[PDB]
């Protein structure tokens, strides 16, 4: 089997992307925000404290003829921007782009945090990193990927997020139309549960390329791309009055500015992220300082590839037995 379904931005800035999914019998179709660094497909729902859904779109299990209670199970996450939700469990029918497994764990939120409440966008979140992080006590279960790997064609699933534009996520299958060149493959680790991987180096804008090895993970629920202070300073020296702002919380520069691209290594392949794909805008309404979107990871713990970096991609996500990471240019 296969599934392929449209990703899209939820507004100007690509400050994440959503993707639609099917739930229960009738479906209800949730608008969810696939996320390569976690691993529970959790939702807003019937059971959401009232005052913290703001515009959401609700899953009713009472209203889906397959959906059943998994007795006893709970959930609970905090991720690394502060934010948290917590619930239930239900089991039912989830499909993706025409891909439908039964018997999915479906986390039913019965609290969110005040950012997901604010997001009217986002429905929910559907993990796609390794079943090990799971949050779901005291039975872990699996992740979408993970129940359906078995019967797909392939045991793989692919990213193409857009620049200001919708994108794809295809399940099983490898779209040899949707990329340029070749795909380069390299190694990951799952020993923390996420699609962690060693880039080889970088570049800013016409720069020589820094052979470096930098450890980080491919995590398309984090929009910017958090690297190490020392690369981060290389890349904001480059432009004109960018500095880094306590009171705003990281790199901001003059609004006037043509930012300059951003290379990253795949072992000897070389992926650019233009510049532009690096500005995420006034800091406040109205305002000439602009948000930086390339960002220190001091302090977070782990250098993030997020959107601002596979969205210059095509990426595959390769879960065989020894699962690796495949990027090539688009
Ligand atoms: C977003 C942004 C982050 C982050 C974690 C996240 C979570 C929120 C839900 C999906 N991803 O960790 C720190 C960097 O920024
Ligand atoms: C734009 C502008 C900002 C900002 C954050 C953003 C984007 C980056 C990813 C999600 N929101 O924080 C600091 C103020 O300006």
């Amino acid at each position: 089997s296969t599934g392929s379904a449209t990703t899209t931005p939820i507004d100007s800035l690509d400050d994440a992307y959503i993707t639609p999914v099917q739930i229960g019998t009738p479906a209800q179709t949730l608008n969810l925000d696939f996320d390569t660094g976690s691993s529970d497909l959790w939702v807003f729902s019937s059971e959401t404290t009232a005052s913290e859904v703001d515009g959401q779109t609700i899953y009713t299990p009472s209203k889906s003829t397959t959906a059943k209670l998994l007795s006893g199970a709970t959930w609970s996450i905090s991720y690394g921007d502060g934010s948290s939700s917590s619930g239930d469990v239900y089991t039912d029918t989830v499909s993706v782009g025409g891909l439908t497994v039964t018997g999915q764990a479906v986390e039913s939120a019965k609290k969110v945090s005040s950012s997901f409440t604010e997001d009217s966008t986002i429905d929910g979140l559907l993990g796609l990193a390794f079943s090990t992080l799971n949050t779901v006590s005291p039975t872990q279960q699996k992740t979408f990927f993970d129940n359906a790997k078995a019967s797909l064609d392939s045991p793989v699933f692919t990213a193409d997020l857009g620049y200001h534009a919708p994108g794809t996520y295809n399940f099983g299958f490898i779209d040899t139309t949707a990329y340029t060149g070749s795909i380069t493959y390299t190694a990951v680790s799952t020993k923390q549960g996420f699609w962690e991987w060693t880039s080889t180096g970088y570049a800013v804008g016409s720069g020589t390329f820094k052979s470096t090895s930098i450890d980080g993970i491919a995590d398309t629920g984090t929009t910017l791309l958090y690297l190490p202070a020392t690369v981060v300073s290389a890349y904001w020296a480059q432009v004109s009055g960018a500095k880094s702002s306590s009171s705003v919380g990281g790199y901001v520069f003059p609004c006037s500015a043509t930012l300059p691209s951003f290379t990253f290594g795949v072992g000897s392949a070389r992926i650019v992220i233009p510049g532009d794909y690096i500005d995420f805008g006034p800091i406040s309404t109205g305002s000439s300082s602009c948000f930086g979107g390339i960002q220190s990871s001091a302090g977070i713990g782990i250098n993030i590839f997020g959107d601002v970096a596979l969205k210059a991609a095509f990426v595959v996500f390769n879960g065989a037995t020894t699962p690796t990471l495949g990027f090539a240019s688009k």
